RNA sequence: AAAAA
């Protein structure tokens, strides 16, 4: 049993202490809600159901209107797979179910964004709908029966897909264009993962702590330069084939331990990486310059593997090192009998530890599918920002937090959306910003349901200065940065964006939580 | 072609 591209660090079993430490700790990931209840996975596997009628109905659709008899229209296919974390077995209550369409090649992403929308619209269950089809592996986002869906689009260069089509075949992956071939390999990607740690089940628990670790300690959020679902779980897969034969809990201190002492930029790689032809592109920093800028680099196992961690920041990387360097020392002090497991999980203190912090607010006066696009188009470049703040010689880091903060006002006239844009964004002025709030409380109140809304996303960059540092060149490359996606958002009239500079004591109420009371 | 699953 060779796992991963070493031997093991240790192959000692885990001791009777040990085994009740693991033994607390899956007590504690319950309590702690780390696993959805069985009503909350039926109503999964529902909308799992649907999604496959869909796919179907969108393949014999699209060849119809290709001018396919209906019988070829019919034998053409399609079907579904899941991927991320509801395929590996290590979702919560609160993550999306990501899924994958598989189409014949006459199927394209143009008829994925028309037909496929379409058919979803269709649907009374549809609650938000954000079609995104300029990303690196395009992508619709759904909320459906209140849950989260993530759907991508491969299309594989043969007439039909039959329901009972595997991706264990790498010759499926011929010629595909590059956008695809990641598509694929979401679900190739947490099926190898699988096969490459010696025990799936010791893995499992782990990552489902690491999950709960990396989210309170506000450490996971792809989009903003923090490890996501499949950087965190590939990390630990090899600290699971490093110590084949030890139980979760002490797989987590070793996991601190080895990821704070690793030689970055060596990368973490689960399997030998393959060669592939010379048409096709594998990471190597050797050839590319963008691979050799990789920090902290993870790299997918399923061929063509790539760098799971590509938006990892110098700031970003420091803030992951120092919450490694903390689950050593709690992790120690747990094993010692001095902490438990509630500690390592604590929260983390993000609008308490900075001075100053930058404030970056997406406005739209039109509906929530224009504000799901504008606010996540100008979240999707927040990392960017990051990484022009954290080279100017005055700061020492640029933070961003992991999640946007989100709120909408009733709002009438054009008048008052000048008005919110003015209000927004200090405490000194929050208050005036109601009565025109919608909270849980009043949302059910015809009024205010039926008020033209003005929708906000916030995010925020915490700052540390090595010191005014002046900082307009950054900010004001993002600000026109946004606006140019293309033309889309250019009228001023429904989307804004602003950007504010606020001390600690003056930030909005919203971030504090109701156990927390401000600086 | 500034890597939103
Ligand atoms: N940056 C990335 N590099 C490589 N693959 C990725 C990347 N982001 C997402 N994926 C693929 O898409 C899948 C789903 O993405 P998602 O962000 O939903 O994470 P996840 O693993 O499902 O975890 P969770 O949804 O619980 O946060 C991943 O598991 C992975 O296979
Ligand atoms: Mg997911």
């Amino acid at each position: 049993k060779v796992f991963g591209i070493t031997g093991p660090v240790s192959t000692v079993g885990a001791t009777a202490a040990e085994n009740k430490l693991n033994d607390s700790l899956i007590q504690e990931l319950k309590k702690e809600g780390s696993f959805e209840t069985e009503q909350e996975t039926a109503n999964r596997v529902q909308v799992l159901k649907i999604l496959q009628e869909l796919a179907q109905r969108f393949v014999y659709e699209v060849s119809k209107k290709k001018n396919m008899s209906d019988g070829m229209a019919r034998d053409a296919g399609g079907k579904i797979f899941t991927y991320g974390s509801y395929r590996l077995g290590v979702h919560g209550p609160g993550s999306d179910i990501d899924t994958l369409v598989v189409v014949p090649k006459h199927v394209t992403r143009e008829d994925f964004f028309t037909v496929f929308d379409s058919l979803l619209r269709e649907r009374k269950e549809l609650d938000e709908i954000a079609p995104v089809p300029d990303a690196f592996v395009p992508i619709i986002k759904i909320k459906f029966s209140g849950i989260s869906i993530a759907l991508i689009c491969a299309r594989l260069d043969q007439p039909q897909v039959p329901l009972s089509l595997t991706l264990s075949d790498k010759n499926l992956l011929r010629n595909l264009d590059e956008k695809d071939l990641r598509a694929l390999n979401g679900t190739r990607v947490t099926d190898e993962i699988l096969e490459l740690v010696p025990k799936p089940n010791v893995f499992r628990i782990a990552l489902r702590a690491i999950k709960l670790w990396a989210q309170r300690r506000a450490v996971y959020a792809n989009i903003f330069g923090f490890p996501g679902g499949v950087a965190w779980a590939m990390l630990v897969a090899r600290i699971c084939q490093l110590y084949p034969n030890a139980c979760s809990a002490v797989i987590l201190n070793r996991f601190f331990i080895i990821l704070s002492e690793w030689n970055w930029p060596q990368p973490v790689i689960l399997k030998p990486i393959e060669d592939g032809p010379l048409q096709v592109r594998v990471w190597n920093p050797k050839i590319y310059a963008q691979d050799r800028s990789h920090r902290m680099p993870v790299i997918t196992p399923a061929y063509p593997s790539m760098c799971a961690t590509h938006n990892i920041t110098e700031s970003t990387k420091k803030v992951i090192l120092q919450e490694f360097v903390r689950g050593v020392q709690i992790t120690n002090d747990i094993f010692s009998n001095k902490k438990s497991w509630a500690n390592l999980f604590e929260k983390n203190d993000f609008f308490f530890r900075y001075k100053f912090y930058l404030e970056i607010t997406a406005y739209t006066r039109g509906s929530d599918e224009q504000h799901l696009k504008w606010s996540g188009l100008v979240e999707s470049k927040v990392r960017l920002l990051v990484m022009k703040l954290e080279v100017l010689a005055g700061i020492k880091i640029a933070h961003p937090f992991t999640k946007p903060f989100e709120s909408s006002y009733c709002c009438p006239t054009e008048d008052d959306y000048e008005m919110i844009q003015d209000k927004y964004g200090s405490h000194k002025t929050e208050t005036a910003l109601n009565a025109l709030k919608l909270v849980t409380d009043e949302n059910e109140e015809e009024s205010i349901k039926d008020a033209p809304k003005a929708y906000l996303s916030t995010m925020y960059i915490g700052l540390d200065f090595n010191i005014k540092v002046d900082i307009h060149i950054p900010c004001t490359e993002f600000v026109n940065l946004c606006r140019s996606f293309n033309e889309d958002y250019g009228d001023h009239k429904v989307f804004n964006l602003a950007l504010r500079f606020v001390k600690g004591y003056d930030l909005p109420d919203e971030v504090f939580d109701e156990n927390e009371k401000r600086p």
